[PDB]
Parts: C-alpha cells; sequence; structure tokens
C-alpha cells in the first residue's frame, strides 16, 4: 500500500546507540507491537549494512535478535528489529549503577552461550561481542545484538583474516592477524564477563589505539581482584580467555562448565530488571519536569 | 504480518521487463492482493545512488508519476516495490503491435506526459532518462512516468547540474556539452521521444551511440524521417521541443498551452491500441 513510514510506524524516543545509528523505540501501528528502529544515515556503506542485515535473516534463535524489515524515509535507512523490554546487559548496570553478582552473571552467560553455540553452528562470528551488544527481554531472557560487524564462514575450517571489533574486548588472534575462527567470541565473551563484574573491560583507562597493541603481547586478563571471585567462576573466565584458540574452549563446552551448569533459571533476574526500568522512569519522570 | 518473510509477502510473477539497475517483475500482493513491480537490484551496485532515487520517487504525490511503495532485501538483493501498469510502456505497446503510433494517440500520450514533467519540474527535479521506454500506461490509458535511476534534484530552483548522464539518443545537447543544464533539458528527450512514437525508433537509432553523441551538439535539430506524414500541429510542437538552445527551449507549461497538446482529445481513444497489445501479449504466452 502507499502508505508512509510514520503511518506504519509511531516513533517514541531514542534507545541508545545502534553500531551504524541511534536506535529507536517504536510502535507497529496495524498490530501495536512494539519494535526497535535503528536510523542509518544514507552516507553510512550500505553494502555493510546489508551484510549484517542478511545475516540476522538467516539467524532464527530467541538468542538472537530478529529483524523484521526496513523503510526509507527521507534519504536514511531505518532498520526494524525486535524490541528487548530491559536493554542492554550494560545498559541494567549503569542504571542500577551496580555490578553484577555472580549468580546475575552465570545467568545471564548461560543464555548469551546458547546465542553463541547457534551462531557458531551456523558459521557465523559476531566479533563484537559486549555487555552491550548483549540484549535482555523483560523476561529477562538473552540475546545477541548488532552485528555490524559480523562475519560468515564457508566451512568449519575455514578462517576470516579481517581484524575488526571492539578493541578492549578483541580476541590476540584477530590482532595477530595469523586469521581466526569462531572461537574468537569467546575470549569477547570472556573480557564480557570481567565487564558484566567489575563494570569496565581491562585496560579501559588506556587509549584504545595503545591497547590493541598490546593485547596480543600481554598475559590474559585477570580479575582486578582475585579474592573477591569464586573457584568455579574463576576457572570459566580463566577457560575463555586463553591466548592460543586451539586451547580454548568452545560455545559448546562452556555450556557443560560448572559454572553455566550451576546457572540459576532466568526468573532471578526479575527483580533486577524490574529495579533498572523504575529507575529508567523516574529519570524520564524527572526528564518531564 | 509484521514480521513476515519477503518470499510470504510478495507472491513474485513473470518479469515485465528491465527498468535501469534492474529487472523489474509483476507481483502479487498476498494481504490485499494487489498487483504490483517489483524491480530487483544488486547489493554491488551503487545503493548510495539508488536511494536517491527512490526519495524522489516518495516526494512526488501525483497520478502522472509512478508510485514507490517500499523496499525489501531478500538474500543479499534489494527489492523495490512499484506502482504495476497494466498496459505497460510505450515502447512495449508500439513493439507488441509492430505500429507506430497515429498523431491521435501521441498527442493523448504526451499530455499525460507533459503534465508528469510540469509537476516533476515544479518540484525541481530533472528525470534525465525520458523515452518510450520510460513512459508507462495503465490498462485505463492514463501515462505515467516511470524510471528515476538517474534522476535529478535541484538543490535550488535557479542552480543546475553539469553531470553527464542518460540515454545518447534522447540526450539534450546542453546536457552533452559540459555547460550547466536544468529541467529543460527533458524537453529536448521529450522531442525525441515524440518522434521515436511516430517511427518506432529514435533518430540516429540504426547509428552507433558513441558516434551519435558526438554528432548531437554539433548537428541540426533532428526532423522527420519523411516530413510529407506528419500534420503542421505535430511539426510545430515537435520543432519547439527540439531547440539546439536551452534559453529559447519551451517549458513544459509552456508545451501544454501548445495546439498540438490542447487539442488532444481523451484517454479514451486510447482504448483500442491498448486492447490489442494487451491480447497480443496473452497469446504470446
Ligand atoms: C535491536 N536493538 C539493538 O539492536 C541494539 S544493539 C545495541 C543497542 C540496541 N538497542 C538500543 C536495542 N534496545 C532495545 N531495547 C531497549 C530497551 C530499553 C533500553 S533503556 N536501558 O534505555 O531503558 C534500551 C534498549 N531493543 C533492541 C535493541
Ligand atoms: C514500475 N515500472 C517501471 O518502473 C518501469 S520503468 C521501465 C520499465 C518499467 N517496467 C518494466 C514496469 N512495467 C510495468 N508493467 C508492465 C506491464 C506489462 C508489460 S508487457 N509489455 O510485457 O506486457 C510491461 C510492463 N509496470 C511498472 C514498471
Ligand atoms: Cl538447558
Amino acid at each position: 500500500l502507499t502508505k508512509q513510514p510514520e503511518e506504519v510506524f509511531d516513533v517514541l524516543e531514542k534507545l541508545g546507540e545502534g553500531s551504524y545509528g541511534s536506535v529507536f523505540k517504536a510502535i507497529h501501528k496495524e498490530s501495536g507491537q512494539v519494535v526497535a528502529i535503528k536510523q542509518v544515515p544514507v552516507e553510512s556503506d550500505l553494502q555493510e549494512i546489508i551484510k549484517e542485515i542478511s545475516i540476522m535473516q538467516q539467524c532464527d534463535s530467541p538468542y538472537v535478535v530478529k529483524y523484521y524489515g526496513s523503510y526509507f524515509k527521507n534519504t536514511d535507512l531505518w532498520i526494524v528489529m525486535e524490541y528487548c523490554g530491559a536493554g542492554s546487559v550494560s545498559d541494567i548496570i549503569r542504571l542500577r549503577n551496580k555490578t553484577l553478582i555472580e549468580d546475575e552473571i552465570a545467568t545471564i552467560l548461560k543464555s548469551t552461550l546458547k546465542g553463541l553455540e547457534y551462531l557458531h553452528f551456523m558459521r557465523k562470528i559476531h566479533r563484537d561481542i559486549k555487555a552491550g551488544n548483549i540484549l535482555l527481554n523483560t523476561e529477562g531472557h538473552a540475546k545477541l545484538a548488532d552485528f555490524g560487524v559480523a562475519g560468515q564462514l564457508t566451512d568449519t575450517m575455514a578462517k576470516r583474516n579481517t581484524v575488526i571489533g571492539t578493541p578492549f574486548w578483541m580476541a590476540p588472534e584477530v590482532i595477530q592477524e595469523i586469521g581466526y575462527n569462531c572461537v574468537a567470541d569467546i575470549w569477547s565473551l570472556g573480557i564480557t564477563s570481567i565487564e558484566m563484574a567489575e563494570g569496565k573491560p581491562p585496560y579501559a583507562d588506556i587509549h584504545p589505539m595503545r591497547a590493541i597493541f598490546m593485547i596480543p603481547t600481554n598475559p590474559p586478563p585477570t580479575f582486578r581482584k582475585p579474592e573477591l571471585w569464586s573457584d568455579d567462576f574463576t576457572d570459566f573466565v580463566k577457560k575463555c580467555l586463553v591466548k592460543n584458540p586451539e586451547q580454548r574452549a568452545t560455545a559448546t563446552q562452556l555450556l557443560q562448565h560448572p559454572f553455566i551448569k550451576n546457572a540459576k533459571p532466568v526468573s532471578i533476574l526479575r527483580d533486577l530488571i524490574t529495579e533498572a526500568m523504575e529507575i529508567k522512569a523516574k529519570r524520564h519522570e524527572e526528564q518531564q519536569r
């Protein structure tokens, strides 16, 4: 039908920043469905975006964010994607201003691993795994998001030579330029675990360009305070943060791991999520005044 | 629905024809059953340019201009959903019949075409590829401008574009010369198109395009292959369109007031010509 994008979608306040554009809350008028729309400038390189969109379409999982459609308004591309009420793990940490406790981390990580396992089965590498790109259901289920820099592998033994991602979370092999597998994501997950636990990635204080050079050379990162963390969690991170890819555990293996195995159900998350929202609203209500 | 797969949303049928940057396929919207024409564009193609084409279509709201319904991504391809015209392009109509258009048919088509141009120019956009191929007829016989692949926008109504683009036979002299050109450039194409409808091909058509492009700026304005057949009014109209200098060339609005355009019969006359083409088309199937 000849219906404009505004006719189709009623657009609310911007949620946050997507990899290529800001992301906005929106409603689908015909169904009353809530969706997230990312507005991308025409200036941005489209070919890369099309590739990102294709990967999302290929994916069909509860742990991966769905792509619904795209529209053109003015001279911009709007990409319509599944909406997660809770927001990014990073957002939840920021609103509460409290880092996650181990039980929360384990439950979230377990869901993320199931998502990674799906992507990996599908021979795709996310390449940007970080807390910001892990998204939560109001129900508290976790999904992988923002496959802006994601890559595809032809075969089990195929590798990618491209160096891309967010530097703090980037695998050393990726930096080394040897070429790498899906396993690169697993290292990134390890940095993320630290991120949830301590609220920032290692080397966060140093400039990203300086940091990128250091990572291959340096020994694997460790908790700032070892004393605080449990044996299972410490091991799980230790396993993720292995410099040499062959040594590093797969997502399938990790799910077997005790820290993941004993992880509590998504319900335990609910109070934390509720708090994050109420904090969000108050800031919103304060914003109205 | 909102999350439905691209195959789910649209049923795609036979390829209608060829449009710039891709090929156009007949499709049926499953929800409404409405019929649309969808053009499939390669990812490797210059999307930034394509986005520009789509926005121009969105900006237009005319009976005389083809309508943009939306786009979707399947595979790596970008699919553009556009209004479907049953009659097809004038070129299709000429080709299927194998008969060139009579004066009465031509004037009626031009009037709608001129009306479309007048609107386009009002919005300060130059189509830049006006040809029989790009003029589309619905079953009713109303005519619409179709292809916006090379279409250009003027930042200011005063402003001009130096870009050299289009299909070479229909190209205006001002464009071929690197001197700046505006909306009036379309009118020249309109003149070439009128000849094309009468003779079934453009002037120089049997000649090589590179050879022709060089000639056009230097050369005298084109004339009917046999002048005897054509009327005084049609002859004058073509001459007004085909003026080497942009400044002395007529505006679309001026052309609408022109006698050949003014005396045009209603679209109802077109009915016999359209029917024959469609009837022919079914038989070939
Ligand atoms: C689809 N999507 C994304 O791709 C990405 S990737 C990085 C961020 C996003 N964003 C912004 C999103 N935020 C949401 N939902 C959501 C819900 C609440 C909030 S909050 N913390 O401002 O209340 C943010 C995002 N849902 C989905 C996304
Ligand atoms: C939207 N559109 C176009 O943009 C353009 S521009 C140049 C060509 C087109 N095409 C291919 C089209 N053909 C149609 N409809 C249509 C219907 C019948 C036939 S025919 N002559 O094969 O029976 C051709 C096109 N409808 C629309 C188009
Ligand atoms: Cl399970």
